């Protein structure tokens, strides 16, 4: 993915320090996974992934939508199981506003309807003989400003000769001007192409001026301004014996300038071969045509773009029974690719039991987890927003993104204020008995708790814990995908001049060593592998056990007297 | 604008341009008001004792 926003450049040393209502808000902390979200989103360019490592740049970034209400989920469901690093790509198609004046086309960096609130418009300075540009986007209330644009360096004959002319040509096949020839009473000096080679900046020009005992080329302050040469202006039969002889490139001092401001690319209008169309002083005006446009009825295009990305957990914020069909079979492609992956998901406002068996019936795959629950969350600055259950989802997502590989989210609490339906203890047994998984509630002396019941997937069978417990099967998931990884490049990846097949074996109870070693893997048979070589080819088996956790306790008491 | 017209004429690294102007009390009580480039005397004895990081 794209780390969107890299610094911004500084000017003085100092220490700001101001009031506000809200802070920077959540961070993401270390992890070994990434998880991946869609969503609606206000800002940021479409069918394109960002990466986020704090909450700040996906307010910079994704401006607003009930996206980055699903990371402020992630990050702050749970201090200690904080999620870890993101991956977003909005939904919505959005498009860019545009603004054609003044010999100017103008668009927005910014995609959306937000885009039709820009203001840009140009100005003539009559003190240097030179264009002014301001820029203000009302709505983030930024606001610059450029002056003294396009001028350069002033030129001065200072022979007592009749004449001295300026000029400079103009190439009408790519509508280029890169010639400049200093012509006095007739004769000429010295000729400049702007094409590159001997004097391909502006600065050389200069030097080249100065030598000239007749003439003196002066750099003006205002801005620096050191433009290739071939972006100076046409300019004809300007008189060097004058006072002032400005050398233009006003397209050339908008272009570097213009590229560092925060909202907006500029473009030369071509006239509608058709020559250049001015660029003049004009209006500060609205950019228009930036809409959000309207969401794919397929996402899997949007899915097919996080493919090798490394996102284990991935979770679209709709209850659409299409699109969860769409990432399930986008999950299987990957699985079986290479590219391990869970997904969670879940739908509506308190929707029926049967309804959820609906989607069971239709859906049973251990890649998929499917959350019945829908509930309300309080976030920052107070607000509480109730929200459908894919938001809930995105708690799941975040809290199994922080937990470590060998822990099951199983049992842990959450901090969702409050939840539309109270299910009983035997509501809740025939949603887990039908791989359904939901959140429980308990009552302290004076604490209140939501808790997760137990790991399950929309598979039914319990015969194989890989396939019901997404924990477990994610431990077998990391382990086998970092083991063939690793063994890529010791064998293929690096030069291995000869291999055997009892190598790879040694090779192979060594990592599974190592693994128990660091807790990862309680126990396993080291007798089982089995290795079989076939010219390029080799195949590896091997089996082992899962950890199983702690779910039963039943007591019985009994009073007697003494 | 001045100060300006100094950078537009001279804008070199190996150069560094004061513009504060000031007074300083010295020895036996007299206090002095002095052009920058005494300034720049003590930015340079400042920067003569300083360590080169």
């Amino acid at each position: 993915a794209v780390e969107p926003f890299p610094r911004r450049p500084i000017t003085r040393p100092h220490a700001s320090i101001e009031v506000d209502t809200s802070g920077i808000g959540g961070s993401a902390g270390s992890s070994e996974k990434v998880f991946c979200l869609i969503g609606q989103a206000e800002g940021g360019e479409p069918n394109t992934v960002y990466e986020l490592r704090n909450y700040s740049q996906a307010k910079r970034l994704f401006r607003s939508g009930e996206l980055l209400d699903a990371i402020e989920l992630a990050w702050g469901s749970n201090p200690n199981y904080t999620a870890g690093r993101i991956l977003a790509m909005r939904i919505e198609d959005a498009k860019p506003a545009s603004a054609e004046i003044g010999g100017l086309k103008i668009t927005s960096k910014i995609y959306g309807n937000v885009a039709n609130n820009i203001q840009v418009g140009l100005e003539k300075n009559t003190l240097s003989d030179s264009l002014r540009l301001r820029v203000i986007f009302q709505d983030d209330r930024f606001n610059e400003v450029y002056d003294n644009i396009g001028n350069i360096f002033t030129i001065k004959y200072k022979g007592e000769e009749a004449n001295a002319t300026f000029s400079v040509e103009h190439d009408e096949e790519t509508q280029k001007a890169s010639r400049l020839v200093l012509k006095v009473g007739d004769q000429e000096v010295k000729s400049y192409d702007l094409t590159g080679g001997a004097y391909d900046y502006t600065n050389a020009i200069i030097t080249d001026i100065n030598q000239l005992p007749d003439f003196e080329a002066k750099l003006s302050p205002f801005g620096d301004k050191n433009l290739e040469s071939s972006k100076l202006d046409k300019i004809e039969n300007a008189n060097i014996k004058d006072k002032a002889v400005y050398v233009k490139a006003v397209f050339g001092d908008l272009e570097k300038q213009t590229a560092y401001n925060g909202i907006v690319s500029f473009e030369q209008l071509n006239a509608e071969t058709s020559p250049i169309k001015t660029i003049e002083p004009f209006e500060l005006t609205k950019l228009k045509g930036g809409t959000n446009g309207e969401p794919p009825a397929t996402w899997a295009d949007k899915l097919d773009k996080f493919a090798h990305e490394g996102g284990y957990y991935i979770v679209p914020l709709s209850s659409k029974q299409s699109v969860h069909a769409e990432v399930a079979s986008f999950v299987k492609e990957r699985s079986d690719a290479g590219e391990p992956m869970r997904a969670i998901v879940g739908g509506g406002f308190n929707e029926s039991k049967e309804q959820l068996f609906g989607r069971q019936a239709s859906l049973s795959n251990p890649r998929v987890s499917l959350v019945a629950n829908s509930g309300t969350f309080v976030m920052d600055d107070g607000r509480k927003n109730h929200v459908p259950a894919y938001m809930v989802a995105v708690a799941l997502g975040g809290l199994a993104s922080g937990l470590e590989i060998g822990e099951s989210i199983t049992f842990k609490p959450l901090r969702v204020s409050s939840l539309d339906q109270i299910y009983e203890s035997i509501d809740l047994d025939e949603l887990n008995e039908n791989g359904i998984i939901s959140i429980e509630f308990v009552r302290n002396r004076t604490n209140t708790f939501f808790r997760i019941v137990d790991d399950v997937t929309t598979f039914n069978d319990k015969s194989d814990p890989v396939k019901a417990e997404m924990a477990v099967g994610e431990a077998n998931d990391f382990l086998v995908s970092e083991l063939k990884v690793q063994l890529e490049d010791q064998f293929i990846g690096t030069r291995t001049i000869n291999t055997s097949a009892s190598i790879i074996k040694d090779f192979i109870q060594s990592y599974l060593g190592r693994k128990k070693r660091d807790n990862e893997i309680q126990d396993f048979p080291a007798e089982d592998v089995q290795v079989i070589v076939e010219g390029n080819e080799a195949r590896i088996s091997m089996t082992v056990y899962p950890i199983r956790s702690f779910k039963k306790i039943s007591v019985s008491l009994v009073y007697k007297q003494q």
